[PDB]
């Protein structure tokens, strides 16, 4: 969900 996000973006950047 939401917690899923800000492991995308850590995982990009």
């Amino acid at each position: 969900g939401l917690f899923d996000k800000l492991k995308s973006l850590v995982s990009d950047f």
